[PDB]
């Protein structure tokens, strides 16, 4: 028996469990549209307002669920609009299929070169009969390479009849010597760190147990926030840069670092990874164990005993408390000019235990990293390695489509919200009760801070005219609020919390131009800087009560 | 002696007369920003809210002035946001320079960026050395002009902050006359034709006078490509419009009837009854191109048309001439009947009449992509004093706003419109803020049908199942404008138009304004699928057609041919 | 009414005047082969032994005639073998069409990204009916961009019946600017005319203008022969096949006129392409017009000037240089060197001879020793500078000009790379005279390593390959000579074999370094006394004078 080549493509997608896909129709892709139309019962098509949002939401689908994301764009400008979302997925290593329209084989640009760089698989379908098989292979290449597969489909092909009976959709324990050699080196260290990334997703319980047992402080990569609960008193934050003070400071001091599902004064580097091509990378590393994170951590645990509090442990616990109190003093202001810190507190107050956070790119990464309180039941996404602005809105859309029953925030700077603002209309249209929080500083704040640090001449391109996002949201028929004072927060967030039981809501938070404390440029220690520099720093960042790790090392007898 | 490499880069730009440039800063491009900062008296940096608008605006600059446009974007996602503006430049064949940030040659997303631009660019290099950086920029610019396309330079951020010797760093063809025997052959074929057409594209942009003189002397009807609208004034009675699919009825119908077609600065973007193809073009690669071409002349359009003119004199009306004239009058009367409605549900047609009404004689129109191309092609009344831009060959939506920014920056003393559908306006809406920020008095008109109307009509013609992706929720663009602090109006009835457009006219003496026209889901008459030939299509289809398009009084070309004693393509 | 798509393709090629094309068949291109088979009397298919040679030969076709060269390769490995020839065509700016086989649309490497960088037009045909259109457009884009067009052809489409019946301006000179240019030129104290191949058609005028105004001539390497080499005021080329007199003169010049090209006060330039106007140094006067018309127009508004000291110093430098060159060429006995071999080539060369020249020391040596006139042609890989082009250049030369004498001058390194296609000259009866200069080195790279490297030589001295035995292998008459005295009889024999069949001479030469015109040790006011004498000894340069000697001798400073 026969079938339209288009209808078979859609069946290939359903066979792989694709629940929703994103795009904007064009004549060059209307035969795929026709097939999607017949299947609206079985697959959910989300019409976006800019195809980049579709490509970003697809990456975000795959970041959230591990399942391939699917987007499409019309020939020429529809497909090229996909680029920021497709690079995002290439660089964060998530599977995404993109379909691109193309004029019919009989019925004039060469599209294939356009996708050669971003895609791990990039083919133009030549024949209706193999069209479904090409889609099937694209999907398995995407999964195989954890990246982008691109298929360009000449528009006549999906309208051709083909046979149905012919197509298909084709849908270990660690080394016990090494584990001991690893444990021993870890045991002997004076300043041990356990430093994990998303490779340790399944291993949060073990990480926390090992940390408290052996009195060893924990730090994560930025995407690894929430794998171990933030409130855990020996969790230092992340290093590198949405960087938190305690992690940045301890790293300089450690003598042995255990890298768990990661790959970033240290004499020994210890490493656990599932992938051998990852065992060496940043500096000559001394013990590399090839194995699963959860198991190797359980194998360490099964052969160690509770040590008692060491100096290192106690200086770190003290630094963490001091940092946390600093953050709390920012959060706890009750009245006055609104700043990012209180908006994040108010977010914390309304957040449910399993909230999902879609985070844009800018000061929000730094601020969310420090103020959000996450646990293993939270999820948070962003564009990590490509770091494209604009992903807050699309990430929130995907989150809500995958998890209709969970609370979803979109946290975004105004520069980033502006880039994908139109797709606020997409939340209204598809009834996705996202809570959007726009941090309005009228600046590219992250880049102003960078220019402050490097440029000789005046600021340029980093301060701009205000956009009132509560009117933008009104424009797309979404309820919204604009606040500019701390004391407005409680009531506005309660309203948002309730509106989002049924419909999207936006809060436009007009915040000050205050720079968030920079963890790599501390001026806290009387040794390394002037008394006046320290006074200016403390004034600027309201950090009068913040102490350097210097202070706590000495309080416990350790050298700096 | 001694300058920073970044400062030398900006001096290159100034030397080539770059007045303004677009982009969004990032750490990977903060050293070029620093150098822009020092030169802010001599070059105007325009901060846009999405880098695609900067690249689209750059293409639009080059379209309007022939001067290279300049945009930039930070490493990674800033530069990739440029793609739609760059492909638009490439496909419309206008020079654009894009500068891409990259991390410094010291700490060097550690992406290889160079392969990203290999397909769009005619010149695509990573600067390796501070001292040759200015030469690289200068070569990039030369190559963009040479190829009339995109040049891309990736610039490691440490380089513009390096000192270099100031002591090291750093044209228009007048053409020969046409071959006279070849022009005579061409003139004789043209004169002998019973049904001749002159079909010109933007290659004929300097030849509007000759085109119109030749047309009236010899009683030969004119049609144009869509971009060539306005080279001859629309009001000229023998201008048939364009053929293709912003297509106008008279041009479309005449193509099928013609025995001889003269392509001038064109090369066809279908004829069947055409015995001879005549072509005048400046590029020998273009001579030929479709389905065998008969006489081909390598020369400038203006000189060649003046040569032809010099060797002919006035002919009397021909039946062909009077038939096309009558067909044009009938088409125009149909369009005016749509425009002249005074009350009722707003349609695009009355919106454009209201634009015509407030427009200055030298107004510039930035036009987006969708039903607006078809409608503005039919309703706008342009002359050689106007300019219009759109994305012609790449046909990317979103260019209305960026083009109007570029237009107002090049010509601050000229009235500038942005005509955009709601789908296209949505894609670059954030950059309404930029017209506000830079005080650019654009008149924005959004055509709100809550549809991808162009695509709906395509699904209507081809799809077996129900519409999908083509009807969507409203966005109120007057509130979007209020969001960015721009005065604005929403209108949904014909009778609201005069007063709203007059306030807009006046507001735009000082500041941007936006009008959000809520319009019906009516489908504009498809000039490519007429059902009027009381012979060629059932009596049922004809009645259905005339009713849907309010085309009760429209006659097919066949009627006017018959009136003047000429056969059709129904008689073979 | 109907035609096979493949036949239509071959008809497009014929319609465009394509006489011959090169390639190696495979199943992925067997339908185009089938169509070539049916047309053997209207288009000549040359089967090569390595596809790179077919691409390089295609490039040489276009350099010699200005008409598009055509090559093809089978899917995957046959097409990728083309690359050195496609890049040669891209960089030397000549139109070449390349057809690549591909698995059938219905019947799976993605081949299109392979050609993206080399090609100005790079398309997969998707449909039998438009195929002839695709080929025609490819040819037009190749000509338009003076570069490579690539078409991938699914092997099923050429076997499909399709309807048979559905298949530049030079600017002239702005006469104020020509007067302006003439003036700065005339005002000049140490003027030079520096031309490249853009002055192809203007050799007469360049020479008249030089004799009239007493201005010395310089060329780019590829412009050698545009003005007879005998002309006593031709200084040679500057850069790196460079000859001493041009090298020295340029450093002393105050005005330089650049004609069809791309201490100095003014840069004058004539060129046909606006993008070229100012491309090297900073220029005062730039003329956008045709090289020949412009030089004719300059000639009209000028009059016979008299001998000058700059004129006389250059003439005398040129005489000294040519006497040094002649002295190497005139050795009569002893260990053979390249100099005597080139002399021996000069002595049997006919006046309208074509030289295909490979890459290495040979470009330098032949630039100095060959005596060319406007009646000669010479081709090589100029900008890409790929080794191996000697053999395929000669094949293409003899195929375009069966009635003219054709030399292939190659080093051993470069001849090794395409040696297999000596079999192609035999097979197609193409009477090339091949001369292989055997130093058992990558001589040019050894010299560079001498200049730059701290450690010993590496990779630049290798074992001997006897090329007369190689030629004997593919059934071509050949000789090996290693002494100066052997040349006359061998070259006279070679000369006469080449009236009928290809022949090869394997000239075993010394490892002597040819004089480096950029590393001269001849100025006592500049180089050490032990240096200068060492230099002279090594290069047999005892009679050679720096230009400064001659500047002293006629009044001029530095
Ligand atoms: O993103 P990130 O920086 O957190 O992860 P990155 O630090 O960039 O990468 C995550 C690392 O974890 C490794 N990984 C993934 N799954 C496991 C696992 N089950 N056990 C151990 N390592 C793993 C990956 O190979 C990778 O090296
Ligand atoms: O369709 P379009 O108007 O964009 O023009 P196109 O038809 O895409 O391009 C215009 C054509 O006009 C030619 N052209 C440009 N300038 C001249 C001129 N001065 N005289 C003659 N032809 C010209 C170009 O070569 C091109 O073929
Ligand atoms: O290789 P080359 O260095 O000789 O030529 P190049 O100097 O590399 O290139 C040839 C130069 O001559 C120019 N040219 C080509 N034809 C003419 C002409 N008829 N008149 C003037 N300049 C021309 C080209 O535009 C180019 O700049
Ligand atoms: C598309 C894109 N352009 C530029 C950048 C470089 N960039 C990084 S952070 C940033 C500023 C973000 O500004 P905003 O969203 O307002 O956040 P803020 O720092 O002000 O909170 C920029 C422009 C990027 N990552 N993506
Ligand atoms: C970026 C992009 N995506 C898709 C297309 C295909 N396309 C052409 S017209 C059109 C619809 C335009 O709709 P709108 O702007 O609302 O104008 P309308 O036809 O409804 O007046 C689309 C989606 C395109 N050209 N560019
Ligand atoms: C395919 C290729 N590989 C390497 C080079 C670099 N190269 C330039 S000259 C040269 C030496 C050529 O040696 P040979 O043919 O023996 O000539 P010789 O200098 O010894 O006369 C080399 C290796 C090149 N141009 N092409
Ligand atoms: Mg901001
Ligand atoms: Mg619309
Ligand atoms: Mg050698
Ligand atoms: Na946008
Ligand atoms: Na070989």
């Amino acid at each position: 028996t026969n079938i339209l080549a288009g209808a078979a493509v859609i069946k290939v997608l359903e066979a792989w469990g694709v629940d929703h896909l994103y795009g904007i129709p064009g004549g060059s892709i209307n035969s795929i549209m026709d097939a999607l139309s017949a299947e609206r019962d079985r697959i959910h098509y989300i019409q976006v307002r800019h195809e980049e949002v579709g490509a970003m939401a697809a990456a975000a689908d795959a970041k959230l669920t591990g399942k391939i994301g699917v987007c499409f764009g019309s020939a020429g400008p529809g497909g090229t609009h996909l680029m920021n979302g497709l690079y995002d997925a290439r660089e964060d290593h998530v599977p995404v299929l993109a379909l691109i329209g193309q004029f019919g084989t009989t019925g004039e640009m060469n599209e294939n070169p356009i996708y050669a760089d971003v895609a791990d698989y990039n083919v133009t379908a030549v024949n209706a009969a193999t069209l479904p098989h090409v889609i099937d292979e694209a999907i398995r290449r995407a999964y195989a390479h954890q990246g982008v597969a691109v298929v360009q489909i000449p528009v006549d092909l999906p309208w051709q009849q083909i046979p149905a009976e012919d197509w298909y959709a084709s849908a270990p324990e660690p080394d016990v010597q090494a584990v001991t050699r690893l444990t021993q080196t870890l045991l002997a260290a004076e300043r041990p760190l356990i430093y994990y990334g998303i490779g340790a997703r399944k291993a949060g319980k073990e990480l926390e147990q090992l940390s408290k047992t052996l009195k060893i402080p924990l730090m994560s990569t930025y995407p690894a926030k929430g794998i171990v609960a933030d409130r855990y008193p020996a969790y230092l934050g992340s290093a590198n840069r949405a960087a938190q003070k305690p992690a940045n400071e301890a790293l300089a001091q450690a003598d042995v670092v255990l890298f768990v599902g990661n790959n970033y004064n240290t004499r020994y580097f210890l490493q656990i990874d599932i992938d051998p091509a990852k065992l060496g990378k940043r500096h000559k590393t001394d013990i590399a164990v090839l194995a699963d994170a959860q198991k190797t951590l359980a194998a360490i645990l099964a052969q160690v005993s509770e040590r008692e509090s060491t100096p290192w442990w106690q200086a770190n616990l003290a630094n963490v408390k001091n940092w946390r109190a600093y953050l709390a003093s920012l959060e706890d202001k009750q009245e006055g000019p609104l700043q990012a810190y209180q908006v994040l507190r108010a977010v914390n107050k309304i957040a449910e235990p399993d909230a999902i956070y879609s985070i844009d790119v800018g000061d929000i990464n730094l601020n969310a990293n420090r103020h959000l309180k996450l646990t293993p039941s939270n999820r948070h996404i962003t564009s990590n390695l490509f770091a494209t602005m604009g992903v807050g809105i699309p990430g929130a859309i995907a989150a809500k489509l995958n998890y209709p029953e969970r609370q979803v925030f979109n946290l975004a700077g105004d520069g980033g919200a502006s880039m994908t603002m139109q797709d606020l209309a997409t939340q209204v249209q598809y009834h996705l009760p996202v809570i959007n929080v726009v941090f309005t500083n009228c600046q590219y704040g992250f880049i102003k801070d960078e220019q402050e640090d490097t440029n000789q001449n005046d600021f340029i391109g980093v301060e701009f005219n205000d956009i009132d996002f509560s009117k933008i949201a009104d424009g797309v028929h979404m309820q919204a609020f604009r606040v500019n004072k701390i004391e407005q927060l409680p009531d506005v967030f309660e309203q948002a919390k309730a509106i989002a039981q049924h419909e999207p809501v936006l809060i436009d938070a007009v915040i000050t131009g205050d720079r968030p404390l920079p963890a790599e440029k501390l001026r806290l220690d009387s040794a390394m800087s002037s008394a006046a520099d320290i006074e200016a720093f403390k004034q600027r960042y309201e950090a009068q009560d913040l102490q350097p790790l210097s202070t706590y090392l000495k309080q416990f007898g350790l050298d700096d």
